[PDB]
């Protein structure tokens, strides 16, 4: 917390809504919804193409009061013209870089983009689901902006959803009908939106292709995994994230006294009695409060986050999660639609602002025992077995006699994801119709086009793509700027819109109208394959072997004895 990133974050915020307002036309119009009529309207690129918008489509209603904690409910429709000109607020969350509480509990929004109104063909439906740790983030157009994907002919939606305490709050008794995952739920109810009404604005129901990226990758993955959303879409785009990912569930139905109590709860721990004080505090208290809900010993096991997707403790009529991710893998109706998956090449460095301010954290792999797959691993992390297993993680990522912040973030980006994603690849191989896994590893580093995430990770200056940076050529930001045709900038913009635009129409994702793509025979990963291979996006676009398989298959070793956990 160094004060003043909130100046001129406040003052590119303070530029963002005079540049917001010139980017709008007059051009309003009205769409069809199965709950009543929106009027959107155009707006303007800084590379000057224009796109229809639709902002707040409400897909359920405002959780508040009674609702808070719960499964979402339809929303109420209404006759008339819904105004739809004007973004609605984020998810309660903490802002990442003012430090202050944000957003609002009525977050249950939708928007709708398309450069064509009423297009000749129907057109492939890209659903972008955001990531932020299922704590952060927002479908608002300063950080994700349809400008780059409008210059293709596709529908482009972007959900919110609920997040931290207010999304994932799960409690053990029957009777309180808080098992967990609202915020999950919320995304399912999106997706039935989606299919229901994307045709009123010339999607095609037919060819409709979620993605994510982090938590919107393991709630992409979540999606395919339910029954709930069975047949709802028809590709997904896995980027950097995926449900078994260590960070991307929890047990956290212990959590939520934990929660009251640092509130200012008085009385005993009760399902009941805890629940009547979390549905009464202040939204703002309970997840600035958040931050401090883990105990000592849940972060030194790698907890991430006090409140996420959780195992529900009993069945209800919407749950989304009845078993452990690597269980509901099994029986998946999404391994048998195409799929793509992908990280960037040096994950890790993503986590270069949590080293910053805990130094201590590289003395974690003298040893590694920290970063030992939990069910693997004793409590104290002070078993035998455990320091052997570590000392196996220790091989693959520490290069010296004594280990530096390199190698602990080397170490991040498999822990944390190209490990999961094997894990993942590996167990779906047993439960798959037999539909292609595409893989790609994003490789493309500048500093001269930007997102906001750098800030937070303090990347300015530092340098390797970390967490996040493939968010530049995907999606409009605040900090972006209209860069010439001809720069690596631009031209990696239009090959990653391209190639991603090329798999949610066909399922396939590759094209010879993809500059660079000219000699690229990309195939997916069969279950005979020893090496995965990836399409490494740089300057140039190149099939490889994965170079993380090397490392892959040390981690895979902790699994020797225990290879009914893998
Ligand atoms: B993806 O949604 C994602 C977000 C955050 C992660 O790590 C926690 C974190 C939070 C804030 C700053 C830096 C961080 F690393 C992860 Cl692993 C994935």
């Amino acid at each position: 917390v160094s004060l003043m990133e909130k100046l001129k974050w406040k003052i590119k915020c303070i530029e963002n809504k005079f540049l917001n307002y010139r980017l709008t036309t007059n051009e309003t119009v009205v769409a069809e919804t199965e709950y009543g009529k929106v009027k959107g309207v155009k707006r303007l690129t800084v590379y000057d193409d224009s796109y229809y918008s639709f902002e707040g489509i409400p897909y359920a209603q405002p959780p508040v009061g009674e609702l808070r904690f719960k499964a979402p409910q339809r929303p109420t429709p209404w006759a008339g013209v819904r105004d739809c000109c004007n973004h609605k607020d984020k998810s309660v969350q903490v802002d990442f870089i003012t430090g202050k509480v944000c957003g609002s509990e009525d977050c249950l929004y939708l928007s709708v983009y398309t450069n064509n109104l009423n297009p000749e063909t129907k057109r492939p439906v890209l659903v972008y689901i955001h990531g932020g740790g299922f704590i952060i983030g927002e479908n608002h157009r300063d950080m994700y902006g349809p400008d780059y994907f409008i210059k293709k002919d596709v529908v482009l939606i972007n959900i919110q959803y609920r997040l931290g305490a207010l999304g994932f709050l799960s409690l053990n008794s029957e009777d309180l009908n808080v098992p967990g995952n609202a915020g999950l739920k919320d995304q399912v109810m999106a997706l039935r939106w989606i299919k229901n009404n994307c045709a009123n604005f010339g999607g095609n129901p037919d060819n409709i292709t979620v993605f994510g990226e982090s938590a919107g990758a393991a709630s992409t993955h979540y999606m395919m995994l339910t029954e709930q959303t069975r047949g709802l879409f028809h590709r997904g785009i896995l980027m950097s994230g995926n449900a078994i990912c260590p960070w991307a569930n929890t047990q956290c139905q212990h959590r939520a006294f934990t929660l009251a109590k640092l509130a200012g709860y008085k009385g005993e721990d009760n399902d009941k009695d805890v629940l009547e004080f979390l549905m009464k505090a202040k939204p703002q208290d309970l997840i600035k409060l958040e931050e401090k809900v883990l105990t000592l010993e849940e972060r030194t096991n790698k907890v991430m986050f006090p409140f996420g997707p959780t195992v529900e403790p009993y069945q209800t009529a919407d749950c989304v999660l009845p078993k452990h991710p690597r269980e509901m893998v099994k029986t998946a109706w999404g391994n048998s639609i195409p799929t793509m998956m992908g990280n960037t090449s040096y994950e890790g460095l993503f986590f270069t602002s949590i080293l910053k301010q805990m130094p201590l954290l590289v003395k974690e792999l003298e040893t590694c025992v920290n970063f030992v797959p939990s069910e693997l691993a004793d409590a104290e992390r002070t078993a035998p077995e455990t320091l052997e297993m570590g000392a196996k993680i220790k091989k693959a990522h520490v290069t010296g006699e004594t280990p530096t912040a390199d190698n602990f973030m080397d170490l991040c980006s498999h822990f944390y994801f190209w490990f999961p994603m094997h894990r993942l690849l590996q167990l779906r191989f047993n439960h798959t119709s037999g539909t292609p896994v595409y893989l790609y590893r994003f490789d493309f580093d500048s500093e001269d086009l930007i997102n906001p995430y750098r800030i937070m990770r303090s990347g300015r200056g530092v340098k390797g793509v970390s967490h996040t940076d493939e968010l530049t050529y995907f999606f409009w930001n605040q900090l972006a700027k209209r860069m010439p045709k001809e720069s690596r900038e631009y031209k990696t913009i239009e090959r990653m819109t391209g190639i991603w635009t090329q798999f949610a129409t066909t399922g396939n994702p590759y094209s010879n109208e993809i500059e660079g793509m000219e000699n690229v025979s990309w195939d997916p990963i069969e279950k005979s394959d020893e090496v995965y291979k990836c399409l490494n996006i740089s300057d140039e676009l190149k099939m490889i072997d994965v170079p993380e398989m090397g490392k892959i298959k040390q981690w895979e070793s902790m699994f020797e004895k225990h290879r009914d956990l893998f």
